[PDB]
């Protein structure tokens, strides 16, 4: 769930990582439009078409099974449909942090009408 993403990068990103990354750019968020603006935004890109690819449960919502230990994250559970839901959060969380040293504040609640161009497919 969207819930567990939070608990999520505040675990893998720290405590301000929510409110830093779950508005963020074109895509950071979900149903964005546009381009995304930069590599964290493509992180939340590829977790939007990510989250679209789970057709079985519902991504937003239902909660997954997730380990937490020593800094990262290792999803698990024997459902695969909410293990592909864990795994969408777990990859863009990762990404987020390979990215770190490209976010750039000025994407912070950027705003959808800074995206109103043409959106970039899944």
């Amino acid at each position: 769930s969207l819930w567990q993403f939070g608990k999520m990068i505040n675990y893998v990103m720290g405590e301000s990582g929510v409110l830093q990354y779950l508005s963020y750019g074109c895509y950071c968020g979900l149903g964005g439009q546009g381009q995304p603006t930069d590599a964290t935004d493509r992180c939340c890109f590829v977790h939007d078409c990510c989250y679209g690819k789970v057709t079985g449960c519902n991504p937003k919502i239902d909660s997954y099974t997730y380990s937490k230990k020593n800094g990262d994250v290792v999803c698990g559970g024997d459902n695969p449909c909410k293990k592909q839901i864990c795994e969408c959060d777990r990859v863009a969380t990762t990404c987020f942090r390979d990215n770190k040293d490209t976010y750039d504040i000025k994407y912070w609640f950027y705003g959808a009408k800074n995206c109103q161009e043409k959106s970039e497919p899944c």
